[PDB]
Order: structure tokens, then C-alpha cells, then sequence
DNA sequence: GGGGGCATGCAGATCCCACAGGCGCG
DNA sequence: CCGCGCCTGTGGGATCTGCATGCCCC
């Protein structure tokens, strides 16, 4: 059960893609409730157990039959947390929602939840929060800004990329038809950290910003094609910058394909049979 | 007695992932 | 011609996000 440890940038880079903080105010009088939850498939359960060993915090559940997740509600492990991405902090807008998360963490560390003054306090923060605020919270406390200030922070390092790469990022093999393999790696992220994926193009010294409409489409690719590029410098950062979970897996068959296409690939049914047990196994 | 915290289960909403096709260029 | 890589496009599910209840304890 007891798994490995993670390193702590892996951990926010993770986080930074498939984190989530919450603030719940409901009407049980209102009850406040603090939450971080990661919701992944079952093939990433490693992952959660790895954040789960890192932090020595945090309950895993089965979401079903196909997913996992893991939550972390008790107050004092929230400090370690809080803790934790004080040292590594969040690099995408869920910075904010992180921030917010620990405004409304010291308004309960100091008991004022429990008075009306705490609830108010906490509504305008929940309004800043992710979706905002619901439509019954909206009518009792309409007094409502959803605005917070902005956020536009660089790569740190690049093991918080491995952490980012191994939630949002995509590793795959393209057979088209003569058939030719092409690899190819992308990360896509919403638009509202358009910023942010254009500064991978410079950081990896590759690749491409792909966004179709700007106006019907919220979410934009970040992809590299180039193999040159995937096998100089994609390559060589991902080795020395550890993924996790399956898409680690997925990047070593991708690398059996690159050895296989600077040997000349034309030959291709070893790499047809890689491609089988890459994102179908 | 019960307020408040924790665990728990489930549902809403969407942002991803893992691709494909057309075609200009060296 | 051939192999490549820019560029356009996307289904649908793995995500992100949110709601509600029960039971324990000081
Ligand atoms: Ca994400
Ligand atoms: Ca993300
Ligand atoms: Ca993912
Ligand atoms: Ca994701």
C-alpha cells in the first residue's frame, strides 16, 4: 500500500493540472467546509498514492467504477497544504483559487466562521473561487465581485513541467497513410493560461501554439511535430525530469518509437505493436 | 443535547487528451 | 515523387467542481 514519494514540484506541477480546492458554504445557519481533491482514472491511482505518501495527508476513494479520488477535508491536514505549496507554489490560475482557498483557511483557523461576520467574509471569497458563487448564495448575500487579481507567472523548473506533462500532457504515436510514423507531443490547457503555454515554445525551445477560433474555442495546444525537436530537446528534458503515472509509461514506449525512427523506421511492425499497448493497455 | 468537524457518496460541468486530414515545402 | 511538418479540426470522457447526509464527540 505504502508507496513512493514524489518530489514536491512534480507534486504542484500535478496539482497545478488536476487539482482542485473548494469552498462549500451550505445551509445545514451555514456550514463552511474546506477541500483539495484530485479525481483521476484508475490507471493513476499510483499518482494519488504518491501524493498521499508526499504529504502523509489525504483519504483515496474509489469515484465508481472507472475513477479514484483523493480528498483532503480535515482542517490540520489542510496546513500541510498550505504548507506545502507556500514552498511550491501553484503556476496557473489555479494560484488564485489557491490563495483564496487559504484566505478562507485563516478565517476558520480563527474561529470566525462560526459568526455572520466570517459568512459574509467568506461569500465574497467563494465569489472570486472557481464557478463562483451558486444562485442561493447569490440571492441571501448579494452585497458578488467575481473578480480577483491576475495571474501571469513563468515555468519555474522543469520538474514542475514533468508533474504538469503528466496530467495534461499527451505522448503519441500517429500512423498515416506508404505509412509513416510520426511522433508527436502536445499539452492543451484553457485559454486562460494562453500566457503560460506560450511560454513553453521558448522554455523547450520548440514547438507550436495551435488555438482555432479565438472567439467560439476557451482551450488552445501547445504541440511540437518537429521529430528533431521531439528527439533533441522533448526527449533529453523528460529523461532527466521524471513523469509519473501512466503517462510515464506511455513516454517510454514513445521512446522506443524515436530510437526506432533515427535507425531508419522503414521497415514498423515492431512499432505498430508499441502503439497497441500505449494509450489502448 | 447538539454544534461543528469529519467522512462519505454522488451528481454537475467541462477541459482536456489522443488523436485525423489537407497540403505546402525542402 | 517522397517524407515531413505546419495548420486545421474534434468526440467524448477523464477530469475539475460542487452538493448532501450521517455519525461522532466535547
Ligand atoms: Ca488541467
Ligand atoms: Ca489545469
Ligand atoms: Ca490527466
Ligand atoms: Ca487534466
Amino acid at each position: 500500500s505504502r508507496r513512493e514519494s514524489i518530489n514536491p514540484w512534480i507534486l504542484t506541477g500535478f496539482a497545478d493540472a488536476e487539482g482542485s480546492f473548494g469552498l462549500s458554504i451550505l445551509n445545514r445557519r451555514y456550514h463552511t467546509r474546506l477541500s483539495f481533491a484530485i479525481v483521476l482514472h484508475n490507471k493513476d491511482k499510483s499518482i494519488l498514492e504518491n501524493i498521499q505518501s508526499t504529504w502523509k495527508v489525504g483519504i483515496i476513494t474509489n469515484d465508481g467504477d472507472r475513477y479514484v479520488r483523493l480528498r483532503v477535508t480535515r482542517f490540520e491536514d489542510l496546513k500541510v497544504i498550505i504548507d506545502h505549496f507556500e514552498k511550491y507554489p501553484l503556476v496557473t490560475q489555479k494560484l488564485g483559487d489557491y490563495k483564496l482557498f487559504k484566505q478562507a483557511f485563516s478565517v476558520m483557523e480563527n474561529k470566525e466562521h462560526l459568526k455572520e461576520n466570517g459568512i459574509k467574509e467568506l461569500v465574497r471569497i467563494k465569489a472570486k473561487m472557481n464557478w463562483g458563487l451558486n444562485d442561493e448564495l447569490k440571492k441571501a448575500f448579494p452585497e458578488i465581485s467575481k473578480e480577483r487579481p491576475l495571474i501571469n507567472k513563468n515555468i519555474p523548473n522543469f520538474k514542475w513541467l514533468a508533474g504538469f506533462t503528466s496530467g495534461d500532457g499527451s505522448f503519441f504515436v500517429r500512423l498515416r497513410k506508404r505509412v509513416r510514423v510520426q511522433l508527436v507531443f502536445e499539452i492543451s490547457q484553457h485559454i486562460r493560461d494562453k500566457n503560460l503555454m506560450n511560454s513553453l515554445i521558448t522554455y523547450l525551445g520548440c514547438g507550436h501554439i495551435y488555438e482555432g477560433n479565438k472567439s467560439e474555442r476557451s482551450w488552445l495546444q501547445f504541440r511540437v511535430e518537429k521529430f528533431s525537436d521531439i528527439n533533441d530537446k522533448i526527449i533529453p528534458v523528460f529523461q532527466e525530469n521524471t513523469l509519473i503515472g501512466v503517462k510515464l509509461e506511455d513516454f517510454e514506449d514513445w521512446c522506443k518509437v524515436a530510437k526506432l525512427i533515427e535507425e531508419k523506421k522503414h521497415l514498423l511492425d515492431e512499432i505498430k505493436k508499441i502503439k497497441l499497448n500505449m494509450n489502448k493497455g
